């Protein structure tokens, strides 16, 4: 039976010391077992300098990891830590995501991404995701989304993209959440969106849509304008309901006060 010291395993010393904690160690010198790391079901780590998580493959059991506040760049070793069920990893430099990073961490049901510096997602990036119930974006930096990227997200019922850059949003990109109850895109670049992209999401209880360059003069704005109109009831500001949030480029005025009259197909 081989009993190697904490430091051995885990080479970053800031890593190394939190699994020292972890396991009430006195030093991070003390040699362990893989029948101690087999122990380890939970790791909580925030604000500890931890730049690389090497070492953590050999944690097969833990189920809960808390990582905000680090310097991670990589998670290639968490890719078979398969009974990871939340994953939060705010304020790290992540900047990219390699395509199926989270293919085996099927059991998944809060996925934490916000503030890292991501630009773009994979296509079906989080396809095995079944169980994913949150799923939180927020504060990146995305463009745009894939096609069909949350279409196996079933069981999802928050999804914030509040405080990216998105220019657009892809026809139908929501259609297969039905028991999706919030939604945020506050705080991006969006003009319009697509015709019909609230529609299937019958479960809906709040969306946030407020600090988007919302094109109030071109037609495409009509979808949007009459669905809040239809669903004030579930269009929050920060703090409580406001459907009047969602505000027109250049005139303030709110999205859902749009006529018919007063845009143009000319203007898109």
């Amino acid at each position: 039976t081989v009993s190697t010291p904490i430091k051995q395993i885990f080479p970053d010393d800031a890593f190394a010391e939190t699994i020292k904690a972890n396991l009430k160690k006195k030093s991070v010198t003390d040699a362990v077992t893989q029948n101690e790391l087999n122990s380890i079901d939970q790791i909580i780590a925030n604000n500890s300098d931890i730049k690389s998580v090497q070492g953590i493959q050999y944690l097969p059991n833990v189920r809960y990891l808390a990582l905000g506040g680090n310097k991670l760049h990589d998670i290639s070793a968490l890719k078979e830590l398969t009974n990871l069920t939340y994953l939060i990893l705010t304020g790290n430099q992540l900047q990219s995501l390699p395509n199926g990073v989270f293919d085996k961490l099927t059991n998944l049901k809060e996925l934490v991404l916000v503030e890292n510096q991501l630009q773009s997602l994979p296509d079906g990036v989080f396809d095995k995701l079944t169980n994913l119930t949150y799923l939180y974006l927020y504060h990146n930096q995305l463009q745009s989304l894939p096609k069909g990227v949350f279409d196996k997200l079933t069981n999802l019922t928050r999804l914030d993209l509040d405080n990216n850059q998105l220019q657009s949003l892809p026809e139908g990109v929501f259609d297969k959440l039905t028991q999706l109850k919030q939604l945020s895109l506050n705080d991006n670049q969006l003009k319009s969106v697509p015709d019909g992209v609230f529609d299937r999401l019958t479960s809906l209880t709040h969306i946030w849509l407020l600090n988007n360059p919302w094109d109030c003069a071109c037609s495409d704005i009509l979808y949007l304008s009459r669905w809040i109109s239809q669903h004030p009831g579930l269009v929050f500001g920060y703090l409580n309901l406001d459907p009047d949030s969602a505000r027109c480029s250049g005139t303030n005025t709110p999205v859902r006060a749009v006529t018919e009259a007063s845009t143009s197909p000319s203007k898109c």
